[PDB]
RNA sequence: GGAUUGAAACGCCAUGCUCAGGCUGGCGAGUGCGCGCCACUCAUCAAG
């Protein structure tokens, strides 16, 4: 799932008037499964550093095909991972929102930074921060 | 015999724990303490 779950999280948070943000060839999107949608050539970047993934570059990303060895079936750049532009923006925005330390849904474990959330509003979201790292 | 988001893909090159430093200086097992008090080898049996 993963990318689809971030998309669903954006859908959930974007509905609320607060604690979120509403901002907005053809193919089939692998995130939503919708057919005939404008595929994205290049996904918006994901924050690195203090407000993002610790140890990564400021403009890190999840989907990238910057070298030829990573390209298959004659596809160029992110066309190798066909996802509609709106879905790409939504999942990137959700991941960035979770990566913001101001929101209490982030924890760093050695090399990796862990972000967690629930399918619906629940007190577990603010509780689990202590489970993985008790005070 | 066209296609297993496949086909190809080193964590890899190299790096003294070393230089050294008494467990030593010295301290009676010692002062003393009967194996000793008694007790028949003895009552017999030619030499051939």
């Amino acid at each position: 799932m993963i990318l689809q779950a971030l998309h669903g999280y954006y859908q959930r948070m974007s509905a609320d008037p607060d604690a979120g943000m509403p901002p907005y060839l053809c193919g089939q999107c692998l995130i939503t499964g919708e057919r005939q949608k404008p595929i994205a050539q290049l996904h918006p970047s994901i924050k690195g550093g203090r407000d993002g993934v610790r140890g990564a570059q400021a403009v890190a990303s999840i989907v990238s095909f910057n070298n030829t060895a990573f390209e298959s079936y004659g596809k160029e750049q992110s066309i190798n991972a066909p996802v509609s532009q709106e879905a790409a923006f939504s999942y990137v925005t959700a991941l960035n929102y979770l990566l913001n330390p101001s929101n209490r849904q982030k924890v760093t474990i050695a090399d990796a930074t862990v972000v967690f959330w629930a399918e619906r509003s629940s007190p577990a979201e603010d509780i689990f921060a202590g489970m993985f790292d008790p005070p």
